[PDB]
């Protein structure tokens, strides 16, 4: 059973207790959607940790990411925004995904 989605291993924490409620991604994982139930496993090395379930999604732009986004990422607003700024260098259209770990 492969993962259908990763997290940078310093994020595992904070999602197994809770902490981390949503996740922001580019185009490339627009197609998660609310209902779907979905294998997660660390970025750097692959390892799963958890199964997640998708209970909301939408966009936001990087003009239109707010505290409360960042509060969900477990993360000052100032912190989000430079995460994003390494992660998607350039990019301004995201997709917010909400979920629990099972
Ligand atoms: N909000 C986000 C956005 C991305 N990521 C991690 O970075 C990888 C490449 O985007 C993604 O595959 C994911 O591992 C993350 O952990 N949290
Ligand atoms: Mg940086």
């Amino acid at each position: 059973q492969p993962n259908d989605i990763t997290f940078f291993q310093r994020f595992q924490d904070d999602i197994l207790a809770g902490r981390k409620t949503i996740t922001i991604r580019d185009e490339s994982e627009s197609h998660f959607k609310t209902g779907d139930v979905l294998r997660v496993g660390r970025f750097e090395d692959d390892g799963y940790f958890c199964t997640i379930e998708v209970t909301a999604t939408s966009t936001v732009t990087l003009d239109t990411l707010t505290e409360k986004h960042a509060e969900q990422e477990n993360m000052t607003l100032t912190e989000l925004i430079k995460v994003i700024a390494d992660i998607y260098p350039g990019q301004t259209q995201f997709y917010v995904i909400e979920f629990k770990c099972l």
